[PDB]
């Protein structure tokens, strides 16, 4: 019913602000110069980088771990601290998701480990314009031609999620739209593995008619955006395996990886 | 008016139903029998835990979990599982407390941190008696005994509950009078790292009126009744002390982890 759907829309939207503090109003504010604050410091290249990290001086231990390595590494390096934040931060909203904490735990644990990166490139598109990356709570603008130009592997990772966001971005998505198409990744009943596919299909469906209510009302001269969104979702699961496959790419030319404990167990025996 | 003042009580009944299945007056006839039928399976030892929870499996599985780890740990992982489903409960039957939601995102955060445990415990009550808790939605019985025989640091847990539940049962609060005391609790100023505390303040006193005047109609002899239930929110304070202290030996002393990540952010600076 609508008053239902509109209900279910404006809990996630309230949610959504409390678990993810970096929200694509705010990004974008930042993007813009929008924001009366503190503008953020670019880095194109590596004397930019030295000095972006040398920004520890009137900067503070940045939230991230430290640094015995070269640029490429050093990236990929900061890199997983922010993806292991995203990673709490997405748990600490599906848990919100009505219905997602009465599923079997073996059932919200495959949900997540397949979720969770999908919803991370979906968000990562809210800091990224053609140019660049917003990084570090927003006091920092890496460039894509700098993310880019990285040695062979490194370089590999970066260029599809900016082509991803370009197109996703025109869309022209706000965060109370995201909040209902993210809890809709989540809640996909076809991960592999699921032992009890239907009650999250059910939950799958009422979200389903939930986002289209608010793409309707909120995007009324938006023609099949609906549709165009659910297109979207095709194009995450391939930057999800394009992913992966770069991630074997690096035990084998890379000396010590091992990623983050977190990412190991998302990893560990994924699609 | 008074009449606001039961119109306020009558539409927190209301919302109360609505976010809590399983009432007080429900429970209360399963543990006794009202209209004797669908009587709960009884698990009073390790046999019966095993014939209840391989029944639980004679039918599916959406479980809170199935053998794979020793029995005291699977109860106390049960446990925190249903502890994650009621902290949805309780904080939808927060957007329901009349100005709770207009409060600052983050204030709405650290009364719900804070207020969550006293309300699992108040609640809990309702659902024992002298000799048993019920457990799975009401389908499951589980004895104080069995409880109390478990290997000594969780034999320990659920008997000062008990102990709280007899103290606290003998008052013969109503749904209708735990809907009020329920957001009253909520609305605690004294919570730590409140900006703004007056408004909260205000909304309780409020609280407390409509309280005060619940109790004084619905049990017009039961002398001084307001001020024993506040002194039983001394009672509360001290369970959650003592249960976040008995969460500091099973985290320092114990093997085995499988929690939930939502509890453990949960209890920084917490009383
Ligand atoms: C979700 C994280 C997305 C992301 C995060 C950042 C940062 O937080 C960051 C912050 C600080 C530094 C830094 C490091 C040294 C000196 C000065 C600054 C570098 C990077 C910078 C760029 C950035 O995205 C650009 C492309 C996204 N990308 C490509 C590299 C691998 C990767 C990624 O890989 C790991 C292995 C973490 C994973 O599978 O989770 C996960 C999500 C995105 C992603």
């Amino acid at each position: 019913e609508s008053a239902d759907l509109r209900a279910l829309a404006k809990h996630l939207y309230d949610s959504y602000i409390k678990s993810f503090p970096l929200t694509k109003a705010k990004a974008r504010a930042i993007l813009t110069g929008k924001t009366t604050d503190k503008s953020p410091f670019v880095i194109y290249d590596m004397n930019s980088l030295m000095m972006g990290e040398d920004k520890i001086k009137f900067k503070h231990i940045t939230p991230l771990q430290e640094q015995s390595k070269e640029v490429a590494i050093r990236i990929f390096q900061g890199c997983q601290f922010r993806s292991v934040e995203a990673v709490q931060e997405i748990t600490e909203y599906a848990k919100s998701i009505p219905g997602f904490v009465n599923l079997d735990l073996n059932d919200q644990v495959t949900l997540l480990k397949y979720g969770v990166h999908e919803i991370i490139y979906t968000m990562l598109a809210s800091l990224m314009n053609k140019d660049g990356v917003l990084i570090s709570e927003g006091q920092g603008f890496m460039t894509r031609e700098f993310l880019k130009s990285l040695r062979k592997p490194f370089g590999d990772f970066m260029e599809p999620k900016f082509e991803f966001a370009v197109k996703f971005n025109a869309l022209e998505l706000d965060d109370s739209d995201l909040a209902i198409f993210i809890a809709v990744i989540i809640l996909s009943g076809d991960r592999p593995g699921l032992l009890n596919v239907k009650p999250i299909e059910d939950i799958q469906d009422n979200l389903l008619q939930a986002l289209e209510l608010q793409l309707k009302l909120n995007h009324p001269e938006s023609s099949q955006l609906f549709a165009k969104l659910l297109q979207k979702m095709t194009d995450l699961r391939q930057i999800v395996t394009e992913h992966v496959q770069l991630l074997q790419v690096i035990k084998k030319t890379e000396t010590d990886m091992s990623l983050h404990p977190l990412l190991q167990e998302i990893y560990k025996d994924l699609y």
